[PDB]
């Protein structure tokens, strides 16, 4: 298995490409996006991003950067958990997740 | 960063109105709910919330599923994160960001 | 509260049952499932979460998984842990003490 830090955006869908690019001129592989309901009927539409990353690093830059341009003018809150992949062809390489020295 | 508990609860779709009542009588800050399929695939419902401490996830669990989870299926499961950004569940201070 | 593993998998839509499958083979007692979408354009995609009571069942349905499509399919599998507070099923009757 390999470590990773698996970042979650859950902001206003509005800003669904802006994020998207951010994410993609980051270095992270990839991403999953999906549509929430969020209560910050009071219910409204939200949009939720989760993407993994080898470094903790690369996971403070795309939270600083969405939150540095974005967080004044719009909802939002960007938190961090612990993660192991398993299998990824992207994230792990054509070696896999679980090479030896 | 600032330490936080993520509350998932995974139930029946008609019990959106009645979980959501608890959650914001608790003191959390706001929730997300989503639309989920289980195995029937049958649609229900997930909820996930952020909690500044352990006691306020229990009491928001214990309290929904003494209410509904002895006559509707429901799991509720806790998992640890750290809130990088969040003007609500950080306050106006932010999440500590040298801590 | 029932340590847990919680098992991810993010993976293409075609493969809904085919996943769905391994998961109910392998002693897992549920599952829930979503409509997301991945870098495409954003194109439609699925997750599955799973919790098992031990991480091998856990390893089990990723490896059964991955070696059944991920050779054709795109695909990635994590894992986190967990707690269960409640859950009749996961816990059993005498509840997640």
């Amino acid at each position: 298995a390999k470590p990773a830090n698996k970042l979650v955006i859950v902001t206003e869908k509005i800003l669904l490409k802006k994020i998207a690019k951010i994410i993609d001129e980051s270095g992270a592989k990839g991403y999953t996006v999906m549509n929430t309901g969020g209560k910050g009927s009071d219910i409204e539409a939200n949009i939720k991003f989760e993407i993994l990353t080898e470094t903790r690093e690369m996971a403070e830059e795309i939270a600083d950067r969405v939150a540095v341009k974005y967080f004044n003018d719009y909802a939002g809150i960007i938190y961090i958990c612990s993660a192991e992949v398993l299998y990824g062809h992207t994230f792990c390489g054509p070696e896999g997740c679980s090479a030896w020295s």
